[PDB]
């Protein structure tokens, strides 16, 4: 069967992550969407701008508000993509198929919006080279920050050619977590967020989001489906694009 | 020996153009530069605040202004990118060792700056799915341009593969050739850019700036030397990306 994915990319990334995963998908027949988040990729805004991970997800929000009655997507977020996953399905689980977490962040409804965040923190608490800074929005302190690029060259494209990573230094922007702002966020609901078909991609070789993190993460909040890779680092949609594409197609022919 | 290359982009197209070509560089000794122009690639200003070619350049002319005495280097440009480097030779010749001209527009002295643009729009008039609009700035009314995705695909990205034409379609942005601004531009000059070096890479392969185009170029402003790479396409630096930088090696042996 044929569906429409939604590519998300996690912060200081873009739509710019997906552009290997996105045409092999298309020669599968499927309609795919690769979004810019608020303030990434060629998105006008800067994260100055930005004042809460709600508002960062605007992009994806409005997409699926353009949907038509009756058009189902599935959702694909990577990293840090699972929250933006989480905020969406609170406000359109009609209209979300499934939802595929890629070496993602998982978000419960038991505890509080930053509870996954917090805990990926104490598992991965040294980002390197990676810079950070303040800025103030609504009232609100809000921590940004600048991936290193030691950190993305051994941590997250471990396994990635040079000519990928070269995309990263060129194209990755200051981005933020919004964690102190998650953290008082309104709990995920069970009726929105809750009820949606919830389909777990890793592997175990991933770098920054370690084997300790996941597991506790899939023993913490039971997926539908548990999808393992064997090999390739963080960024599967750039070392294992194939394999990606191949369950990506499994779901859409589990889920509709 | 090395150089410090500077690695400048056309319209609508960012530094994110030179991902495979940089690294191939550095993997030689060299050391680069890849920089995106005003309202392009990653730059936070958006087209309709840009009024003119020269203010298009900030950025590589900021960037020049930075160099410390005494410190040159070889200027790379492609497509419109000629333009920039005319521009930045008018106030930085002493510290351009040469200027590259990769499948790029090659303007003179003897004539207005518009004088080669203008001859690029009588021999490739079709822009087919491009599309154009207008804003005003500094009380001119400038026409800007959004590259079409059939023209990118067919004549750009002509021998890519699908995942470089893919982050074309996510990556390029409106932009604007200025060209009735440039018409009334102070012509370049002969002691500024008439002076430098001019290195003139190219393939009659390109199906943008055709063959008739580019030999006009030649005969009309005689290069110091004519590299011609056989097959490939207007994007050499993606297709032919190894031969691009044995040819830049030779420059950087040959001037200093």
């Amino acid at each position: 069967a044929f569906a429409h994915f939604v590519l998300i990319h996690t912060i200081c990334h873009g739509a710019w992550i997906w552009h290997k995963l996105k045409p092999l998908l298309e020669a599968l027949g499927h309609k795919v969407t690769a979004l810019d988040l608020a303030a990434s990729g060629v998105d006008p805004r800067q994260i100055e701008e930005i004042g809460s991970f709600d508002e960062y997800s605007e992009p994806l929000l409005t997409f699926l508000e353009a949907l038509p009655p009756g058009e189902k997507v599935i959702l694909v977020g990577e990293s840090c993509g699972g929250l933006n996953i989480a905020i969406a399905a609170d406000k359109y689980c009609e209209k979300i198929a499934a939802a595929v977490f890629h070496n993602s962040v998982l978000p419960d409804t038991e505890h509080c919006p930053s509870y996954v965040v917090d805990k990926l923190m104490e598992v991965f608490p040294d980002w390197k080279d990676t810079t950070y800074f303040t800025y103030t929005k609504d009232g609100k302190e809000i921590t940004g920050l600048k991936l290193g690029f030691t950190l993305l060259r051994e941590n997250l494209y471990t396994l990635c050619g040079p000519e990928e990573y070269e995309l990263a230094k060129m194209l990755t922007r200051k981005g933020s977590l919004f964690q102190n702002i998650l953290a008082k966020r309104p709990f995920f609901t069970k009726e929105g967020y809750g009820s949606i078909k919830k389909i777990y991609v890793w592997t175990d070789q991933d770098e920054i989001f370690l084997p300790e993190f996941q597991l506790w993460q899939i023993e913490n909040y039971k997926p539908d489906k548990v999808y393992k890779v064997e090999g390739g680092d963080h960024l599967l949609q750039l070392t294992k694009t194939k394999e990606i594409a191949e369950i990506l197609q499994e779901v859409a022919d589990t889920y509709n």
